[PDB]
């Protein structure tokens, strides 16, 4: 039959929606992609209605926006994954078909050369350096329920100073060494373009956003289709997703051709 695939309006989603479409067509299905159908709830309600049969959601996003659940004291990856799986199934019969293998998290980033020289890889590594470092911030990060005050509480440090600025000036500020630490999304191509290092939230101050393929109840009962989606299980790590986003954002490549190239390299199409 025909499988309709939703997506949210940004790079990663255009690439992943097309990837699933191509893979399904390779395995005998007819697939349609609705590129930038809408945001989280446009897609989720479309999924419940069976106007679409699947899309790529994120665990923390499902936890907060869809299920409207209470933040835990500390964010644990699998706790949130299991709560989302149970929650979507009980409420709507929606099934988690696959974990893709990457998280698209709000995180902290620093310059990569400095991180290398000092062996900084996690937020807890910043402890001894914190009171010497300048933190760059925007309205988007400051408005978050989990932010700098939660980082202080969990990690036990505060930065030298906080410089507020427009979100479009953040990477320039860290590149020009006006600030030393910025909020950045883990799969954002600019992390690589500005030679930054993303840090592990090793203590769980911030929410996890594991990328998952979710399917409606009726589509979940198609054993062949599920098997095909399972070929993407742990297929794409955060480094890999970011480099795919780089092809879109920096190299200006078409999202579908980015997906096609990946699938061919992985031997899943041809």
């Amino acid at each position: 039959e025909r499988v309709v695939i939703g997506s949210k309006p940004f790079n990663e989603q255009y690439i992943l929606a097309n990837m699933i479409a191509i893979l399904l067509e390779e395995n005998g299905y007819k697939a349609e992609v609705k590129e930038g159908l809408g945001g989280t709830l446009v897609n989720y309600e479309a999924l419940k209605r069976n106007d679409i049969q699947l899309y790529v959601e994120y665990t923390g996003t499902a936890y907060n926006v869809i299920l409207r659940k209470q933040p835990p004291e500390l964010w644990d990856q699998q706790y949130i994954f299991d709560e989302v799986k149970k929650g979507l199934l009980e409420a709507d019969g929606v099934v988690v078909a696959a974990k893709l293998g990457f998280r698209d998290d709000a995180a902290l980033a620093v310059r990569a050369d400095w991180a290398e020289e000092n062996g900084v890889e996690k937020i807890s590594d910043l402890a001894e350096f914190a009171d010497q470092l300048v933190f760059g911030s925007d309205p988007e990060f400051a408005s978050r329920p989990d932010g700098l005050p939660q980082i202080k509480k969990v990690y036990g440090f505060e930065f030298k100073e906080v410089k507020q600025m427009e979100p479009t000036l953040m990477y320039e500020a860290i590149k020009n060494k006006q600030v030393d630490v910025i909020p950045a999304y883990t799969t954002d191509s600019r992390v690589d373009l500005f030679n930054l290092k993303i840090l592990e939230d090793d203590k769980g101050a911030l929410p996890p956003y594991d990328a998952i393929i979710i399917v409606n109840g009726n589509t979940a009962k198609d054993e062949k289709l599920i098997s095909v989606l399972k070929l993407l299980e742990d297929r794409i790590d955060t480094d890999t997703m970011r480099a795919l986003n780089y092809q879109y954002d920096v190299e200006k490549k078409d999202a579908r051709e980015i997906a096609m190239s990946f699938l061919k390299e992985q031997g899943l199409v041809k």
